[PDB]
């Protein structure tokens, strides 16, 4: 059978109640896939695999209910932080069906460098669902 397959693109994910809803909703929906960020503060890409329904529902998790632009605060040893998130977004670049699925679940990873994530989705034959700049 087919595949259905879907994959964005964000800006930045250092809010850790994005963090938590993307791998919650991953789990409830038995998708798979992946998503790659380079280190902390940097952009990255979501991927995800399954049955019509499923893909749907997370499409609409992301490009609807999250508020990726929404400030939020974090604490450090010397300190507080609050960033403020205006310029953040989220794009769905890729739409359409697989005949093989390489991945083996729903990971997350934060890379070094672009190199790093652009060899980590060659593993699983997916450089090309990446937009480096
Ligand atoms: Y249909
Ligand atoms: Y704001």
């Amino acid at each position: 059978t087919v595949y259905h397959c879907k994959v964005f693109q964000f800006k930045n994910l250092q809010n850790p109640k994005i963090r938590f809803k993307l791998k919650m909703n991953s789990k409830e929906l038995s998708l798979k896939g992946l998503c790659l960020r380079i280190r902390d503060d940097g952009p990255g890409i979501i991927i995800v695999v399954g049955n019509e329904k499923s893909c749907k529902f997370y499409e609409n998790l992301v490009m609807k209910r999250i508020k990726w632009n929404e400030d939020f605060e974090l604490h450090t040893n010397t300190g507080d932080i609050k960033m403020d998130m205006h310029n953040n977004s989220i794009s769905k670049t890729w739409e359409g069906y697989l005949q093989d699925c390489k991945f083996k679940g729903w990971f997350m990873k934060v890379c070094n460098d672009q190199d790093s994530l652009l060899r980590t989705l060659g593993q699983f034959d997916s450089e090309h669902f990446y937009s480096p700049v």
